[PDB]
């Protein structure tokens, strides 16, 4: 997901995220776009995905120095571009 990474790089910048978390959001982005695709091309229900998601993001955002509203932001970006 070379677009993804590039893509969550820049959020991070504009976050103001730390550097040595950035590996941590691109993860995230990472494995959130292949479960989002794969539940897209299985027909998920659209409160599936949002549960899905949310959960993603409220696992995420429970570890110290991680910022739920940048988590949030590489979400909104993957369901708006794929
Ligand atoms: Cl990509």
């Amino acid at each position: 997901y070379h677009k993804l990474r590039l893509a969550i790089k820049e959020i991070c910048k504009t976050d103001g995220i730390p550097n040595i978390k950035w590996g941590m959001y691109i993860a995230f982005g990472e494995k959130l776009l292949k479960s989002y695709l794969k539940m897209k091309a299985g027909s998920a229900s659209s409160d599936m995905i949002a549960e899905y998601i949310n959960n993603a993001i409220s696992a995420f955002s429970s570890r110290t120095g991680i910022s739920q509203e940048t988590a949030q932001k590489i979400a909104d970006f993957i369901t708006s571009n794929y």
